[PDB]
């Protein structure tokens, strides 16, 4: 399970995993912690 604002996203031009927080609108490759 994933930290508060966190969601798993999919990207649609490389096809590759990715998340993005709702609260910081962060986003990076990583799962985080």
């Amino acid at each position: 399970k994933l930290p508060p604002g966190w969601e798993k996203r999919m990207s649609r031009s490389s096809g590759r995993v990715y998340y993005f927080n709702h609260i910081t609108n962060a986003s990076q490759w990583e799962r985080p912690s």
